[PDB]
């Protein structure tokens, strides 16, 4: 159902089925498939197609010749009803991908809210994508991969399927990330290698001086000490009982399957 | 002709002298210039351009935004009745661009059956695609380029001019390739250089353990023996008469002009 | 006003207040803002935005999925009416994207004459680019960079925020640029480092046996000497008082914010 507050263009072709809340725009040449939702204030420029069972939040701009909810690329993909949910907020631009997940894979891509998304970015079946992101242009995503919140992918970057990009990392522009980067961290390089900690993020986004160099401690057991990285673990649950922030590296660990980017 | 199975949006704007065949379909706002034949079952989503002297095959899917037979990038091209070929079963993706040749080139642009082409992948003018290649997203050619059959390139991958990508390559993501890479082999880096042989891709298309240990042994003869190209090819051409997948390795340095990928 | 000879698709939304000059083009489902002037004999092939105070000079050639003038990516433009200008007998290929400016970076995005910007180039707020350029596919600038006359840049590069890349520069592809390239270099590299000078660029161009040694003399000042840019400006200076081809590295030296290249 069409909200009666809705602005559909008459050009745009909207599919039967579809919802459109309130005070949503689509905008001319778009099209949007009969199991879309478009929340309330969304807009749609011009030639933006979604399709696929695909749920948008409220507020977002999607800029033309963008594509979301679309079959995905994974060979193993053979049609099955899988999903993409996005949140609120986010600034999608011109020809940015965003495809629906797999049933191998968990059957669903999720992008949250606050996000930019900047000109062909790529975000691959099954990834999730967090808040506050930022993948600027040409960043590419391969399936299955996670960016946690705060994370910032430079342009022309690509990041291997399966791969974890922690919270509040920074990757650079021109990198090629093949691990798992931890969070608060700096990669960069082809492959992506680290390059300490993102104190400038972490400044800004209202961390202590405090968590900060704890942060900056538990990175040099990771990279610096010589230990295992099972040898480490317990070191930075030790100090995640002093510093909350701390804790994030024993989540992620938790999550980790391609090992961390090194050295 | 319009096959009368076909079917053409509204929307869609098919010049008069397209040929489009049966059960074939032209999605909204699509462009189809005269010259063109689509055939039977091949599927135009939607906001696709396809123009020029220009013939697709059976069963192909092209995706939003995509460009087939446009005017190539050549400063060199005047605006020529050039061509563009395209086979069966093709994958074509969102913002794919397949641009026609140039009368210096040889004036064909074409692309086989059975391909992936991934988001922004590139094929420039006079290019030769064969069957089976999957273009990750970004990849990019330059003219001339050939990408032999079971050829992948990885994403933000380009390839300049008049290079060879022999049969059954891996070419990694974030590459540059600035020479011809020989049949069966993985090349990656910025210039690219050899990573021994692709023997997986071997395995899973079924090679012989026999054939691949000849094709190994070849690739050692290029680029261990220490020997000139000129004294080894004889030996490869002694190797492909008890194993036959090494005559590729012959059949590509008839062709090779740029001289190979080195360490 | 739309001028009589111009002709505007039946399906194109050319929006009142648009100024469409003598013998222009709007092909079909592209959609052009109450802002924008498009100067006589230019072509928008099809499926192209135009928005924003938006000026376009004559005889451009601008082809499907471009956006020009669109609202740019940096996070501090909030909506104030910014401006794109578009000089002469540009070649602005599929899938371009040219944003409008900042008001903290001057308010203007510039493009001179006779350029060539291929596939998925991207000008951001408050660049300049000159005449006689080329971007190669997915060349990608930074807000507030500039390209000086007849440089090129190479395949998937990407250019760093504020850098410029001088007159007559080459810029290899598959490279990242740091910070800034003086006139007549070329540069490669991740992040990209200088390369000599672009000879055969200037040879064609015209430029005489005399003048480019005297540029290589001031290469070699710059890069070989091993003394200070400070100590270098006076010498280059004094070279130019008899090569004034010389004189394009001095009005570089004074525009330079960010350091030059170096090995
Ligand atoms: C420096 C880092 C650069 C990173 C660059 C990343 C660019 C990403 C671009 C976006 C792609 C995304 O939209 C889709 C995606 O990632 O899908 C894949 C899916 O995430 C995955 C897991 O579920 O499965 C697939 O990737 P795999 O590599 O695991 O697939 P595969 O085993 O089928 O191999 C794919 C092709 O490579 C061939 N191959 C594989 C291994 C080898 O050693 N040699 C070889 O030739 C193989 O024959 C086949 O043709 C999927 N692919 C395909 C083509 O099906
Ligand atoms: C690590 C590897 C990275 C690879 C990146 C590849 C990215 C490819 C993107 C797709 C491009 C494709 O669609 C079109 C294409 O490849 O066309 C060219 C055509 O395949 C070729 C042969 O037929 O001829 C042309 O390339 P050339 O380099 O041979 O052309 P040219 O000699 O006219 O030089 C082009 C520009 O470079 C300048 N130049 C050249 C050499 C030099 O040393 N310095 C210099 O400034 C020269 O003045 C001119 O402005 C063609 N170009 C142009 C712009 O006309
Ligand atoms: C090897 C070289 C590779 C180069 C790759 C270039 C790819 C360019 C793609 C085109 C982008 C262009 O269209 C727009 C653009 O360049 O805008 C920016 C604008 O030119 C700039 C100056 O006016 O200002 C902005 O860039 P800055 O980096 O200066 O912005 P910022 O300080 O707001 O930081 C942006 C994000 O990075 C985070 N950050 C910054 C520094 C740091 O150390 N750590 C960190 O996390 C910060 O929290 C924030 O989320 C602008 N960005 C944003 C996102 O607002
Ligand atoms: C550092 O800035 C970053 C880093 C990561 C993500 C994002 Cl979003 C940004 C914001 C910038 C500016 O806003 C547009 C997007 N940007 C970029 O993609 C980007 C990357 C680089 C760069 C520079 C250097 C010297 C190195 N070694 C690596 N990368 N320069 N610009
Ligand atoms: C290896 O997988 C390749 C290689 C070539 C072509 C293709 Cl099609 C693929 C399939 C993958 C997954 O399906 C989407 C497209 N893919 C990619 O582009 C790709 C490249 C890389 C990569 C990883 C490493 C560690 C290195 N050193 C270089 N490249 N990772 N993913
Ligand atoms: C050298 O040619 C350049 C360089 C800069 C800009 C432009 Cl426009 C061109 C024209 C070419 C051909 O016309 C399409 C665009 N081209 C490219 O982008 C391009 C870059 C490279 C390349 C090759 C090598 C060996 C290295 N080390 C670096 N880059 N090969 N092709």
């Amino acid at each position: 159902m069409i909200d009666k507050s809705a602005f559909v263009h008459p050009t745009a072709i909207v599919e039967e089925g579809a919802s459109i809340g309130a005070n949503a725009h689509i905008g001319p040449f778009c099209i949007v498939g009969p199991h879309v939702e478009i929340g309330e204030g969304t807009v749609l420029k011009s030639h933006v197609v979604v399709n696929g069972h695909t749920k948008i939040g409220r507020d977002n701009e999607i800029y033309q010749f963008a594509s979301i909810g679309e079959v995905n690329q994974d060979l193993k993909y053979a049609g099955e009803p899988t999903r993409v949910e996005i949140g609120d907020r986010n600034r999608i631009r011109e020809s940015v991908t965003i495809h629906r997940g797999t049933v191998q894979g968990g059957g669903l891509t999720k992008v949250g809210s606050d996000n930019l998304l900047m000109i062909n970015a790529h975000i691959a079946h099954d990834c999730t994508v967090g808040n506050r992101c930022i993948l600027a242009n040409n960043a590419t995503l391969a399936g299955h991969v996670s960016v946690d919140d705060f994370a910032i992918i430079g342009g022309m970057t690509a990041v291997h399927q399966f791969c974890i990009i922690g919270a509040h990392v920074m990757v650079g522009g021109c990198s090629g990330v093949a691990q798992d980067v931890p969070p608060y961290v700096i990669a960069q390089g082809n492959h992506a290698t680290p390059f300490g900690v993102n104190i400038e993020g972490l400044k800004r986004r209202g961390f202590s001086r405090e968590a900060i160099t704890a942060i900056r401690n538990a990175y040099k057991l990771i990279y610096r000490s010589g230990k295992t990285l099972d040898e480490v673990k317990p070191e930075i649950a030790e100090l995640a009982e002093t510093y909350p922030e701390v804790k994030a590296f024993t989540d992620f660990f938790a999550r980790s399957t391609r090992g961390l980017i090194r050295h």
